[PDB]
């Protein structure tokens, strides 16, 4: 029988940190960067959520999932408490790095191998080699060197 609507969270887990930035008016908008990975990870995750055959994710399989949709709620969790100006700054401050989801991009990753298994197995894909590699965290740096003008900006009008 399986959960059902369980699954989409997985997937929603995804875009809604995605969609969050996308309102939030605050450094959260280099966050696309980060979320553009794990946008491409979710898509194989919806063409199961509908294929043309009655499908039957058993719980062994949802396990997987449930360990994914954890790294998604963190990064937008982190991200409804930088809602506050105050609370943004307040964060950073006490946070010593620029990057906002430097840690959190690791965990997408120990978790999205935890499907590649089921995903290797079942849709017969790499998930490794396309996605994931070998600089990950060292690309945020990038992006985070502009979010650092970010708050100068604010200076002027
Ligand atoms: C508060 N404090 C911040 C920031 C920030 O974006 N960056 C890059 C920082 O380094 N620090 C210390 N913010 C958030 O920006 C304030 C928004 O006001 C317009």
């Amino acid at each position: 029988g399986s959960p059902g609507e369980n699954l989409k969270h997985i997937i929603t887990l995804g875009q809604v940190i995605h969609k969050r930035c996308e309102e939030m008016k605050y450094c959260k908008k280099q966050c696309r960067r980060l979320g553009h990975r794990v946008l491409g990870l979710i898509k194989p995750l919806e063409m199961l959520q509908d294929q043309g055959k009655r499908s039957v994710p058993s719980e062994k399989l949802t396990t997987a999932m449930n360990r994914f949709k954890a790294a998604l709620e963190e990064a937008n969790g982190e991200i409804e408490k930088f809602s506050n100006r105050s609370n943004i700054c307040r964060f950073l401050t006490a946070s010593q790095d620029k990057i906002l989801f430097k840690d959190v991009n690791r965990k997408l990753s120990d978790v999205w191998k935890e499907l590649s298994l089921l995903l290797q197995v079942e849709q017969r894909m790499p998930v490794s080699p396309i996605s994931q590699g070998a600089s990950w965290a060292q690309e945020d740096q990038q992006d985070a060197d502009e979010d650092r003008r970010a708050f100068q900006m604010l200076r002027r009008d």
